[PDB]
């Protein structure tokens, strides 16, 4: 009756937390919880009380695993200047075919030779993983493998590509070219998956096909219910900060910026964010990042490195973010409106969710102004439509529960081997 479950993800601090809180409803129903990734992480896998297994411990001599994070700031700042300098359709252009993300498939030959081993040594009944693409591992190994998904999921449906932030008000021949561009680099991502389910004499399958059953996670009034249902196999799964004294006795809202764990490395992306804020009439905290003592704040700011994120949403008037999954899901939970300035990948798509939908507004960096920045402040604060949205959405969240569902199916798979 008690099963052995083994959990791993990407290197996002995003991509643990799906996986961490289906460990824990897994965990109340007495089954053993196994998770592997980075030692950074072994703090919060064994505060869960689930076990820790270090894919280091585990890689193959010729195919080390490569560990994404500490380079993080390199990449995320040559992502920073094409947004900073490109329109979105640009951006595609300029890409030329290549795909946004098919540029890590290559490196992930190493992680996949751990996980053969890792599934080989602890026997799990089944395994979660939370990847941007389908890895051969899942397809080779003793045991069914649940894709789980907390990226924006307008890649399960035949609908826009997904990577562009294409808007639902956008007319046909304002998008036929953005979208030819991203099939193109469909075509990438599916040239370089090729080469890496060769190397492991794999069959290729689509980056994102679930065999039996995959989990996605996303808000529920958000989903794209109007491209009918995700593919195959896929199930949505629903589920005090001090303040500091630097911000008493100061007019104004209270509001909360953050670009996310990974950009915030890229010290010249808060510092153009915050440099007009110092003339904006509110409150302002701020997730500074690692380099964030390197940032200057002003004297209507607080910030530091890593802020209490959960604790501090239902303090806050307002969130300035990058439209990354986790702070979206996050931020709307609280019923907090979102300014969305999106970085990379599937955050454009989360933007352009915020806006269609009236839970706030997208501004992109290749126009930003500070009086844009300023305005755009202003109107979300004082519109009183995006209030209501944002309100209706954090209720029909807190009352929205998936999980006996998704959890019989977990538990039927792990023991039948079939749905
Ligand atoms: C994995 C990387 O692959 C190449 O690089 C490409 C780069 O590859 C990635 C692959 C990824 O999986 C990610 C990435 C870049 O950056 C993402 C990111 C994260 C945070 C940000 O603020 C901005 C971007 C994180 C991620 O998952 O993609 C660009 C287009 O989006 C291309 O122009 C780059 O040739 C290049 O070989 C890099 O040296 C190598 O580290
Ligand atoms: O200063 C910070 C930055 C992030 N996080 C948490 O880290 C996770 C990932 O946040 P991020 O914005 O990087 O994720 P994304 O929105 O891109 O999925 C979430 O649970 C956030 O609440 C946090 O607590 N404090």
């Amino acid at each position: 009756k008690s099963l052995k479950i083994l959990f791993t993800a990407l290197f996002g601090p995003g991509h643990l937390n799906a996986c961490l809180g289906i460990g824990s409803l897994l965990r109340k129903r007495g089954h053993q919880i196994y998770f592997a990734h980075f030692p950074r992480h072994r703090a919060t896998i064994e505060k869960h009380g689930f076990l820790f297994i270090s894919l280091l411990d585990y890689a193959e001599p010729e195919f080390p695993i490569v560990d994404m994070l500490p380079d993080i700031g390199i990449i995320a700042k040559f992502a920073f200047e094409r947004m900073h300098k490109l329109t979105p359709l640009e951006l595609f252009r300029h890409a030329s075919g290549k795909h946004t993300f098919a540029g890590m498939v290559n490196g992930s030959k190493g992680e996949n030779y751990a996980m053969m081993k890792i599934v080989k040594e602890y026997k799990p009944d089944v395994c979660l993983a939370d990847y941007l693409f389908n890895m051969p591992w899942m397809f080779t190994v003793d045991c069914p493998v649940i894709p789980v998904k907390s990226v924006n999921p307008i890649e399960l449906y035949n609908g826009p590509p997904a990577l562009t932030g294409c808007s639902i008000h956008d007319p046909p021949s304002v998008r036929e070219e953005i979208e030819q561009l991203a099939r193109k680099s469909e075509l990438e991502l599916e040239s370089e998956l090729e080469k890496l389910f060769a190397h492991f004499n794999v069959p290729l399958v689509s980056y994102n096909y679930a065999q039996q059953l995959g989990i996605y996670i996303y808000p529920g009034p958000l989903d794209y219910k109007e491209l009918g249902s995700p593919k195959e196999n896929w199930v949505r799964l629903d589920s005090n900060f001090e303040l500091p004294e630097k911000l008493k006795d100061k007019p104004g809202k209270l509001i909360y910026v953050s670009m996310g764990s990974l950009a915030s490395a890229v010290t010249e992306l808060l510092t153009m964010i915050l440099t007009p804020l110092a003339n904006s009439p509110h409150r302002f905290i701020v997730s500074t990042g690692p380099n964030g003592d390197s940032i200057k704040l002003y004297d209507n700011m607080w910030g530091d490195k890593f802020i209490n994120q959960v604790a501090l949403l239902p303090k806050v008037d307002l969130f300035i973010t990058h439209g990354g999954s986790n702070s979206l899901i996050e931020g709307l939970t609280a019923g907090k409106p979102l300014i969305a300035i999106p970085q990379f990948g599937d955050q454009l798509d989360n933007a352009q969710r915020i806006a269609d939908l009236g839970l706030g507004v997208r501004l992109n960096l290749h126009e930003f102004s500070g009086e844009k920045l300023l305005k755009a402040i202003e109107d979300v604060l004082n519109d009183e439509k995006i209030n209501a949205n944002v309100a209706r959405v954090s209720e029909e969240l807190k009352k929205s529960d998936s999980k006996d569902k998704v959890i019989s199916l977990i538990e039927k798979l792990a023991r039948d081997k079939k749905l």
